[PDB]
């Protein structure tokens, strides 16, 4: 009469996680505030050991104790409400897993409150989209280690598994560390999508490639070092047609929506002093695509440059391919530097190689690329930035000229390349022993008496630039 | 008897503001938490109609009702501390004016709390530095309009004055609007400083100009449309020599510090959906300059390109000049669009032309340029973005090729130009009727069933991409 695990939230990720758990042999109670979505999941999944509940009291009473309840609810108010609804019905010792894309500070507060109340809480990221939620996602749990150990067996059962046999779940760290890692996974995902979008813009605008030629190009890139789930699905998207014979990609409205995690990643870079330019420009690229009416009006009044020969087709395709791969390297180097800054600030002692390992399969950014990062940290766990690791440093040596060529060409012909150009600016600033910030410090001392330090003597200084 | 106004906080900013007020013919009451700073100001200004108090009670009683108290203490808990110490002595209707560098949400909270208690609260920005606070700053107040009008006689007399005779102070809007506009002013200032730093980088690294040639160039640029206070002080900086007599700008550590406002501007753009790329990359350029140890390490490991010829000296200098001016236009277009988005979110009904007018003098970004923005809003107050105004469209028509040439050259030779790059990517995205966000929306629907809209049919769609 009782089920083993309960799942609250029957939208895409939640219903698929419930089906994932059930597929491992577990009996599962489900509940959704919009009671009609619960009905639908039951109707669509005859033969599965899912049992629907239509009041929170009955859902909670239906579970074996100590209870294991997974919440997959909308971030913010919604998750706070679901948790507050469950609370009066729970027993001390019950286990609450918030698997939603919750902002990490909310998880730090909740972990403190619920732990004090006697519950075992885990705030965990879950990554993999609809298919990954169903078949095996990457899971990144944070909270007290004792609470993790109570749910590790089930999380291991439903998680994706890498080619080497290792489950794509591991204890991330205390309190909000798991949701913070999920937030950065999503920021990295926004950057990978924007990098691919710029490659698409360059190949379509510079070479006038057709959608079949774009599909072909992405298929070839997917057979090499750029292989990844995002490139693999992009190759498919370019040949998808609607019932009318229209290529779907050309009738989809170009307003990219966002549900908060990329924005939060950039707001955290700003709080932590990390120069996270690529992912941030990817968020702003979504924002400006979301000003479609303004862009359509401006396109009718603002001038641009004339067309420019891209040159040999094969030569251009290889330069864009190299630019995309080096752009990814820069984005990940920025993202992982931010994980170390956050780890230091929030006292998480994150294990960067272990994080990269659980992103090898399951998650949206999965790609053999994550193994190159795992290996870099295995050789030097304290590495300050991935650009210094031999593998990455040598790709930058080999591919930076292609990236520079692509950015110069795009700027001359008018194709926007925010992330390829942020990648060049970051590479050339990170390797610069001296930047023009000496002038900025002089200006600040002149107009605001902010003082400055010198390269040849100790102390703080203030000058009368006037007299 | 009694003073029309008192100033709390006798550090440089508050004491200088009190002196500005006294110089206008007013008798000013002053008070500081540490009596010694007060005694100092008193001892230092013999003939000044400054009246010291050493108890908060006496200070408050010295003032004519409705009381006007200008609070210039450390932002944060110290401002709440100064507020909390004044309350018991205040009468309904009195006015507290916070001129600190306060985050606007704190001003919203205080304005609400104090209003409930019957007290007015004006959060005001003050721009111009130590000299400006003394001779004439730009003042940006928000709060109750009636309280502002009561104290406006005094503020209009201490403010800087524009070329048309108008004082650089105006009612900005309700609650936190003044502190929000001061924040944006500071984000714009960060952008102007970074654009100037890139121009310096390029002229020094590309043409090998000496500091004397840099001063000469900036002096020539300041005679024309670029005329601005920041360019004026930059040419002074380039010829300032040391004790020994070496150029001071060359011995300053290239680590740019910050006091929060730039970071705050970018975090607000992220909250509001505004693609504020230029100012945000200016903040990240300060962050990477502050990772000096990492940059020095990386400079010993990472490779870069071989320097290419810049060509004709005069021609290159003119291209950099044009790039700098068009970059400023783009940065201000982004900043004013953010002001419009904030005005809509926080219900301020901001008057953009009036905000541009009080930035014509007193403030750090003062420049003749602000009159072109003022003119644009006089003709079209609700214009969506400054790039659409005839004057700016024409500059972009004429100068974009130089900006493209400068970015392409910098990328080929390895000098980082994050804001010139962001300027070109924004211009080319804002004018693009169609962006590659159609592919981003397809990917999100493919992996997460996030749905999409179409350009040829109304409604919301989802595709089963796997079948
Ligand atoms: N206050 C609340 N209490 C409980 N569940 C809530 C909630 N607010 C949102 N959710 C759940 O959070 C899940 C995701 O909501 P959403 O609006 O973010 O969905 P989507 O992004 O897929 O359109 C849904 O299961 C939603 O329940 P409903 O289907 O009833 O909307
Ligand atoms: O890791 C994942 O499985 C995805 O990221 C998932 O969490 C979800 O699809 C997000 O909503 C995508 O982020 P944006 O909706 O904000 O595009
Ligand atoms: O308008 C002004 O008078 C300045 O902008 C002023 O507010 C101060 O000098 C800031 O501290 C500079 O900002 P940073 O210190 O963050 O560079």
């Amino acid at each position: 009469s009782k089920q083993q695990i309960g799942v609250v939230g029957m939208a895409v990720m939640g219903r698929n996680l419930a089906l994932n758990i059930e597929s491992r042999g577990y009996t599962v109670s489900i509940f959704n505030r919009s009671r009609e979505k619960t009905e639908e999941v039951i109707a669509e999944n005859p033969g599965k050991k899912l049992v629907p509940y239509y009041t929170v009291k009955e859902f909670v009473e239906s579970l074996e104790t100590p209870r294991r309840i997974l919440l997959m609810v909308k971030a913010g108010a919604g998750t706070d409400a679901a948790i507050d609804s469950l609370k009066p019905y729970l027993d001390k010792g019950d286990i609450i897993i918030d698997g939603g894309n919750t902002f990490f500070q909310d998880t730090i507060r909740r972990n403190r409150e619920l732990s004090a109340e006697g519950f075992n809480f885990i705030g965990t990221g879950v990554s993999g989209g609809e298919e990954g939620a169903l078949k095996g996602p990457s899971i990144m749990p944070g909270g007290q280690k004792e609470a993790y150990e109570l749910v590790a067996p089930i999380l291991t059962k439903i998680a994706a598994v890498a080619e080497d046999g290792e489950p794509c779940v591991t204890y991330i760290g205390a309190d909000g560390a798991g949701h913070y890692v999920k937030m950065v996974h999503n920021g990295i995902e926004y950057g990978d999508m924007q990098l691919i979008a710029e490659a698409y813009s360059l190949l379509k605008g510079g070479l006038n490639l057709t959608n079949e030629e774009l599909a072909q190009t992405f298929t070839e890139w997917n057979n090499g070092e750029l292989s990844s789930y995002l490139i693999d699905i992009t190759k498919d998207i370019f040949t998808k047609k609607d019932e009318d014979g229209n290529y779907l990609v050309d009738v989809i409205l170009d307003e990219a929506a966002n549900k908060g995690t990329g924005k939060w990643t950039s707001q955290s870079a700003l709080d932590l002093g990390e120069p996270l330019s690529l992912i941030t420009e990817s968020v702003f690229a979504r924002y400006i695509s979301s000003l479609k009416d303004q862009r359509v009006a401006a396109s009718k009044v603002l001038s641009g440059p004339q067309a420019q020969p891209a040159g040999d087709k094969a030569e251009f395709i290889e330069k864009v391919r190299r630019a995309l791969y080096l752009g990814k390297i820069v984005s990940y180097a920025q993202g992982f530097s931010q994980l170390r800054a956050a780890s230091e600030e929030y006292n998480w002692d994150l294990n960067y190689g272990e994080i990269a390992k659980i992103f090898r399969a399951g998650c949206i950014i999965r790609a053999q690329f994550l193994q190159k990062i795992t290996d870099a940290y295995a050789e030097n766990p304290q590495i300050a930035n991935l650009l210094l690791a031999p593998y990455f440093k040598q790709i930058a040596d080999d591919y930076q000229q292609a990236l520079r060529d692509v950015v110069a060409y795009a700027v001359q012909i008018g194709i926007p390349v925010p992330t390829f150009s942020a990648a060049v600016a970051y590479y050339d600033s990170y390797r610069a022993a001296v930047l023009p910030a000496n002038l900025i410090q002089a200006q600040r001392d002149y107009f605001g008496a902010h003082t400055y330090k010198r390269i040849d003597k100790e102390g703080v200084f203030h000058t009368e630039w006037l007299d």
